[PDB]
C-alpha cells in the first residue's frame, strides 16, 4: 500500500476579533469560523510514524489567532490568502494549504434611528464564506460563496411542460409558492499570490454584494418557469458585472409547500384559486445545481 | 397504581397561511409551529384500553388546518385562543386545550427602496411565540415571548465586587464582552374567555414591538454591572408600560468571549487594553433567570 | 416592581472522569453534562447592582470539577445531591441547588469476545439522566430518567374505537407500525440528606436498569391498543418494582410511518396486507404524555 | 455564459422496508434516507425555460418508492446501482445518475436472552452509506462507508517528536486520551453494469463487517503514535482483505480532552500521572484525513 493523498490541520477555530475607532469611540467586530489544512512531504508521518513533519494542528490554532492579530480579518478572500500563504513559505516542505473560512453576521443596531456605536445583533444565519488553496507554484484559487439565504415568494412561480410518463403524479401548476435557501459560488480567476490578490482587494466585498443583491431581485421579480430558469437569469447577470470571476454555482433546495385538500370537511374550499393554507414539508425536496461559465 | 396526570395531542405542526389583497395586490404570509396538546375525562384510554374517549391526534391536526382557514392567524395569542376555546366546547369530556404557536419570520423583501408585493426573506432564527392554556370555567391564561434574539456589545459591560474565596479564580473586570440570546417571557392576566382576548387584540402586537424595543435599547445603553442587573432594568420598563401584564421573565445566557494570551509569542501583547483577538467559548455558559411582577 | 423568583449558575459544564484499577489495569470512563442553579438571597444583584451576594457562574464551574475529583460520579444521583449539598452548606445566603446531569454513553468494546480494558464506544445517544433539588431545610428531591432510547416494531400495534366526528379522517386499523422515543422519569421519594441518599445507593442503579428493561419488554410483548394503554402497562409495572419511588412519568411521540399508495402504477399493491413500503414522516408527531402514582 | 454541469433532482427522500417471512413470523426491516440526481441533454431548462427535458422531481421520489416495492434494498450497494441504472436505460437524454443512500441502524431487540421477531431498537447514529455514480458507457463507480462511529480509548495514545518551532506551545505526552468520530470510506473497482455487480453481491456486506471490524480493533490495540499512524495501520488491513477494493479513504477528528489544573485549590493533583477529571473540548478540532491505495 502506498499514500495516495494526505492532509491534515485544525477545523471548528472560533475566532472574533475587534477594531476600535479612537476618534469616532466606533467599534466594528468580526467573528469567523476557520478551518485550515494542509499538504505536502508528510506521508512518513502515517507510514513510519515519523511525527518531525507534522506541523501540530495545536500550533495550526495559535497561528491562525497570531495571523488575525497582526492582519485586517477583512475582506476574508484577503485574510485567507494571507494564512494560507504563511504555511507553503514558513514550512519547506509543507507545499499547498487550504483555508476555509465562514463569517457570521454582527448587524451594527439601530437605537432610536441611530447606529450605535459597540452593540450589535445577528440578523439571521445567512453566512459570507471563503474558500483559498495556497499551493506553492501555482498561485491562489479563491471560491467565494454566501449560503443559509432563505427566501420565499407565495405566487409568481410556475411548473408546466415537463416529461409526462407512467411515473408521473405531478399535476402542472401556473400559480405555485417558491421557497428555497440559496447557497452561491463564485470562483476567481488564478491569482499569482498575495500581491496580486492585495491588487483586487476592493473587487471582493463589492462581488459579494452584487451577488446578494442579483440573487434577491430576480427571485423577487422573475416570473419563474423553474428553479433551474431563475438560476440561470441570476448566475448570468453575475457573470456580467464582474470580469474577474471565471463560473458561478447555484445549489437550491426546493422547499414544497403543499395545497390542503378540506372539501372533506363542510366543503370547504381551499385548492387552487381559492388555497389558502398550506402545508410545509420538511423533507423530501427538490435539489438542483448548475455551474455556469463564460463561451 | 391511578393516573395522576395527562395529557396529549399533536406536536410540530408546520401551517403556512397567506393573505392576499385582490384591492393592492400586496399578499402577506405567516408561518408556524403549533402544538396542541388536550386534558380531560381520558383515563381509561391509558387504564381500560378505551379509545371512545380519545379524539384521534390526527383529528386535532386537521382542526388546526380548519381553524386556520377560518379565522385571523394573528395575532398568535388570538389565535390560540380561539383554538384551544373550540376544544373545550366541541367535546364535552375535554376540559383543557394547552397550545404552544411559535412564529417563524417572513419579512417582506425591499427591492430598488420598495417593498415587493409578495417576496420574503427570513431574516433571524428569532422567534415570537405564544402558550395558551384554556381550562374550562377558568377562563384563558396566556403568556407571550420572544427568544432566539442574539445580540453582542463588545464594551461597556462590567463584572466586579463578586464573592471571593478559595473557589475563585475569575478576575475582577472593569470592561468585557458581553453576548447572550435574550429568550422573554410577559405572562397577562387571566382573561375570562374568547370575547376579553379579542376585546384586548391591539395590545398583543404592540406589547411584543414593546418588549423587543426595550430589550434591545436597554441592552445597547445600559453600562452593565452585570448580567442579573441589565436583565431587571429591562423587565422593570416593560412591566411599567403595559399594565395588563402580571410578570416578566427573562433567560439569558452569558455566551463568554476569552482573552488570548499571545506574550508567548514574541512579546504580543492581545490582554486588557490591548486585547483585539478572542476565543469565542461554545461552552460552558453563565444561565441567568429572573422573574420580576409587581410590589 | 419586585423580584419574584430568581436562578443563576453554569449550563453545559462538560465532565469526563477515569477510574483506574492499578491491579487489573481495567480502566472505566464516566462523561456527564452538567448544570447547576443556585436560589437564595441574592436579590440585590439585580436591584441594587449588588455583587457580593454572587458566587460566580466561573466558580461553580470551577466546584463542578474540585467535586468530581474529590467524589464518587456514579451513581449520577448520589453526585448530583453532593454538588447540591456542598452550595447549601458552604454559603450561608444561598438556600437551593438545582443539578442536571446528563450521563453519556461510553460502553466498554468487546474485541474478540473479550472486554478491553481501556477502549470504549459510543453505543446510541441514549441518555441515563438526573434532576436532583437540593432545599435548605426540606432535603434533598431526586428525578432519574432515561431518554433518547429510540424504538420500532413493525406489527402488534393496533388503534381503533376512537371518537370519530367531521373532523375525523383517520381510518381505523389493527396492524401499524409503532415507532417512538422513550422519555421516562421516575421520581423519589424525598429524602432527608445525604445521608439518607447514601443509605440507598445501591438502588438507584438497579432501578435504572429496571425502568429500562420494563420499558424495552413491555414495549416489545404488548399488543398495543394504543400508545396511552402500552405506556400505563409500562409504568404500573415500574411502580411495583420499586416503593421508593412515588411517580413515574412517560413522554412519548408517535412517530408515523404512513402507507404509500402504488395502485396508479400498473395497479402495484402496497396498501393494507400489502403494504412493504413506507414512507417516515418527520412532523407532525403525536405527543403522549402520563404520570401515574400510588392509589 | 454556457452551462457549464448541471444536476438536478430529489433529496431527503426516506423510505422503510419490511420482509416478512411466513414460515417463521420473523420481520426485518429496513430504514434509508435517499438522494438522486440526474445528469444529461438538460441545458436547455436553464437556459430556454424548456421543461420538456426535465424528469419532474417528484417523479424521481415516485421512481424511488416504485424501485424499493419490486427490488430488494439489501445490500444499498445493489439497491443504489438498480435506481441509477433504471433512469438511464428509461431515458434517452439521461446520461448519469447519482445515487446516496444513508442506512440508519434498526437493531432487533433480545428480551430475555432471545432475538424478538418485529421490535427493533436503533443503537447509535453510526450509518451505513453508499454513494453509486451510474455512467452511460462508462459502467458503476461506487463507494461504500461507515460514518459516525464514535469512540474513546482512556489511554494508549502517545504523541511526541513533532516540530517545534515559535509557533508551538503544546507539550509531548506519552499518555493521553484518543477520541475521534470515524469516517471511513471504500472505493470498489468499477464495475461495467449491474450483471457484474450482482456478481459480487456476498462481497458488500462482508467488506463493511471486515472494515467495522479492523477499524475497532486497530483502534483498541495500536499503541498509537498519532492518529495519522493509526489510521494508515488500519487502511493498509482493509485493502489486504479485499481485492476488489482500490482506495481506502478515513477522515477523522481529533476530540481533544485537556487536563485541568486544580493545584490552585489546596495544592490539588490532577495533571500527568495523577490527571482524573478533564474537560472534553467541543471546538476546535483536530481534523486528519488519508486516502490509501496500492503500490
Ligand atoms: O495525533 C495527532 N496528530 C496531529 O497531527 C496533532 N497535532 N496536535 N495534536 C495531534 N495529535
Ligand atoms: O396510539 C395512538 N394514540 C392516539 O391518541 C392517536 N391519535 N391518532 N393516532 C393515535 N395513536
Ligand atoms: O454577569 C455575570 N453574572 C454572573 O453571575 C457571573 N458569574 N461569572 N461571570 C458573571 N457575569
Ligand atoms: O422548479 C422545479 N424544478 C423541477 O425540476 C421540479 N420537479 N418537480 N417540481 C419541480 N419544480
Ligand atoms: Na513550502
Ligand atoms: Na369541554
Ligand atoms: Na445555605
Ligand atoms: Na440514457
Ligand atoms: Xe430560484
Ligand atoms: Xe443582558
Ligand atoms: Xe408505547
Ligand atoms: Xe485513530
Amino acid at each position: 500500500s502506498a499514500v495516495k493523498a494526505a492532509r491534515y490541520g485544525k477545523d471548528n477555530v472560533r475566532v472574533y476579533k475587534v477594531h476600535k475607532d479612537e476618534k469616532t469611540g466606533v467599534q466594528t467586530v468580526y467573528e469567523m469560523t476557520v478551518c485550515v489544512l494542509l499538504e505536502g512531504e508528510i506521508e512518513t508521518s502515517y507510514t513510519k510514524a515519523d511525527n518531525s513533519v507534522i506541523v501540530a494542528t495545536d500550533s495550526i490554532k495559535n497561528t491562525i489567532y497570531i495571523t488575525a492579530k497582526q492582519n485586517p480579518v477583512t475582506p476574508p478572500e484577503l485574510f485567507g490568502s494571507i494564512l494560507g500563504t504563511h504555511f507553503i513559505e514558513k514550512y519547506n516542505h509543507i507545499h499547498a494549504a487550504h483555508v476555509n473560512i465562514v463569517c457570521h453576521r454582527w448587524t451594527r443596531m439601530d437605537i432610536d434611528g441611530k447606529p450605535h456605536p459597540h452593540s450589535f445583533i445577528r440578523d439571521s444565519e445567512e453566512k459570507r464564506n471563503v474558500q483559498v488553496d495556497v499551493v506553492e507554484g501555482k498561485g491562489i484559487d479563491i471560491k467565494s460563496s454566501l449560503s443559509g439565504l432563505t427566501v420565499l415568494k407565495s405566487t409568481n412561480s410556475q411548473f408546466w411542460g415537463f416529461l409526462r410518463d407512467e411515473y408521473t403524479t405531478l399535476k402542472e401548476t401556473w400559480d405555485r409558492i417558491l421557497s428555497t435557501d440559496v447557497d452561491a459560488t463564485w470562483q476567481w480567476k488564478n491569482f499569482s499570490g498575495l500581491q496580486e490578490v492585495r491588487s483586487h482587494v476592493p473587487k471582493f466585498d463589492a462581488t459579494w454584494a452584487t451577488a446578494r443583491e442579483v440573487t434577491l431581485k430576480t427571485f423577487a421579480e422573475d416570473n419563474s418557469a423553474s428553479v433551474q430558469a431563475t438560476m440561470y437569469k441570476m448566475a448570468e447577470q453575475i457573470l456580467a458585472r464582474q470580469q474577474l470571476i471565471e463560473t458561478v454555482e447555484y445549489s437550491l433546495p426546493n422547499k414544497h409547500y403543499f395545497e390542503i385538500d378540506l372539501s372533506w370537511h363542510k366543503g370547504l374550499q381551499n385548492t387552487g384559486k381559492n388555497a389558502e393554507v398550506f402545508a410545509p414539508q420538511s423533507d423530501p425536496n427538490g435539489l438542483i445545481k448548475c455551474t455556469v461559465g463564460r463561451s
